[PDB]
């Protein structure tokens, strides 16, 4: 009873370590199992049921150092559980999911703007790497689309990227979509009806609340109804043919404003707002 929204770590004025979830049916929000480190700028998926917790930047008493870290909930026991890190620390990261494999794209480890890739078998617990993007993208923002992972945004160490790359699982290999209308840099992707959502992001000036759409039909960008907040560093998912935004900075404060896009009448809305603003949040539904 009840398909959740759940937010993972993220960020106001110290990374957090907050685990909720929100019910869109009834709206309720839920706080559960807090994780073992405060976390931001990590990515959030979900396989077999199990959310699991990827990269980002991690409180410490002994510093602030980027996580290459692999954590595992569950929401049957409420419980945190470890799994094998990442081959490097990977921060401001993408992770998409295909076949029950995570997909760790992109991310930061202090200057290092990482292009490699690396995916993980759940079943062995072990984390391999497979072909290097053609970019280097930091703040990243994944999502798969029938079995194949599009890499959207970023930055690349000198440039914010409007770029996107396809990784062919079959091939093994990346290939250069259109570029986006927008450069967008720790901006919202997710993918609905055949259609890759870039919502918000930074393009180096000001944070951004247009929203654009690419049409795997089309291999086109094509604008949609912007978002009523600006917001960057957003936690993005889609939950019963809707998608739903979550916090974000809007380069003043640390929002917490939840928003609802409905395809069919290409409108947003204000559906809840957070227990606190946060940012740099990871994302899943399950
Ligand atoms: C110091 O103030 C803070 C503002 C936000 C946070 S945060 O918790 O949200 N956070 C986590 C982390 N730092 O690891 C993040 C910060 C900035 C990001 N960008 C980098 C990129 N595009 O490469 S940005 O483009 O969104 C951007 C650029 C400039 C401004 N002014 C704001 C945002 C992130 C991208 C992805 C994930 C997390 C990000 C913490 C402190």
């Amino acid at each position: 009873v009840g398909r959740l929204i759940y937010t993972a770590g993220g960020y106001f004025r110290q990374s957090l370590s907050y685990l909720e979830a929100y019910n869109p049916s009834d709206g309720t929000w839920l706080r559960l199992a807090d994780l073992q480190v405060p976390r931001s700028g990590l990515a959030g998926c979900v396989v077999g049921g199990l959310l699991y917790a990827v990269g980002g930047r991690n409180n410490s008493p002994d510093g602030n150092t980027d996580s290459s870290a692999l954590d595992c909930y569950n929401p049957m026991t409420n419980q945190w559980s470890p799994c094998a890190p990442m081959s490097v620390p990977r921060n401001r990261i993408g992770v998409g999911v295909i076949d029950g494999h995570i997909y760790a794209v992109g991310g930061s480890h202090g200057c290092i703007h990482h292009n490699s890739v690396e995916r993980y078998e759940p079943e062995r617990d072990e984390w391999h790497l497979v072909a290097p993007m053609l970019t280097r993208r930091i703040g990243v923002g994944v999502a798969v689309l029938n079995r194949l992972l599009y890499a959207v945004g970023g930055f690349d160490g000198t440039n914010r990227l409007n770029s996107a790359e396809c990784y062919y699982p079959e091939r093994n290999e990346w290939r250069m979509i259109t570029a986006m209308n927008t450069i967008r840099s720790g901006a919202g992707v997710c993918v609905l009806h055949n259609c890759i959502y870039a919502a918000g992001g930074y393009d180096g000036q000001d944070q951004l609340n247009s929203v654009e759409r690419y049409d795997v039909e089309t291999e086109t960008w094509t604008f949609v109804a912007p978002m009523k907040h600006r917001r960057s560093a957003l936690g993005i998912t889609v939950h019963q043919g809707r998608i739903y935004v979550l916090g974000g900075y809007d380069g003043h404060t640390f929002l917490d404003s939840v928003e609802c896009y409905d395809p069919d009448t290409d409108t947003w809305s204000e559906v809840t707002r957070m227990t606190s603003g946060r940012s740099g949040v990871g994302v899943a539904v399950t």
